[PDB]
């Protein structure tokens, strides 16, 4: 409907695809190469469902800051025969706030789905589902089960994808430039 919209349209149409692990579906955002994002909590294995493809797991690191706390980001390394369009220059530098932000979802279940959720706040720590968690965004929107994974954008930016909700606020682990260096 607007620039914010269109920049999440964008970034879905060609930088995710539907993951499923035996904990689930799940949006995965695809940032360079064969490597992409999710959850931690889906459990990535040695074998993940890509589009319902079959497909070796290279490689995975569930990320922890230097205090040794969980971020929730795991990166994956897919044994695909395509690569992802760069999207890192399009990954912040730095932990912020943020205003007018899109989360955008694309599984069986919430297919072409995009919620505009306002403002950002910098949270910082969550105790999520009873993991102590650094790097929080959260937003003012209730999200619901089957959001986990989608992407979180500004215009010209993504700034973090969805990890859970408390049914008032959601949550998202940030995504840094830094975590994708070569």
């Amino acid at each position: 409907m607007g620039p914010g919209f269109d920049f999440a349209q964008a970034i879905m149409k060609k930088n995710t695809v539907i993951a499923r692990t035996e904990k689930g579906e799940f949006t995965m955002l695809g940032v360079y190469d064969r490597v992409a994002v999710i959850p931690t909590h889906a459990s990535v294995g040695e074998i993940i469902y890509i589009n319902d493809v079959e497909t070796r797991v290279l490689d995975a690191c569930a990320l922890r800051d230097l205090t040794d706390t969980n971020l929730e980001i795991t990166i994956v390394k897919l044994d695909r025969n395509q690569k992802f369009r760069d999207i890192r220059h399009f990954l912040p530098r730095c932990e912020d706030d943020y205003n007018d932000a899109v989360l955008s979802v694309h599984t069986s279940k919430f297919p072409n789905m995009y919620i505009p959720v306002g403002q950002v706040t910098n949270y910082g720590f969550l105790n999520l589902g009873g993991t102590p968690t650094h790097r929080i965004l959260m937003y003012n929107f209730p999200t619901r089960a089957g959001q986990c994974g989608g992407v979180v954008t500004t215009t010209g930016k993504v700034i973090g994808i969805h990890v859970g909700g408390n049914g008032a606020q959601g949550f998202a682990a940030m995504l840094l430039h830094s975590y994708f260096t070569d």
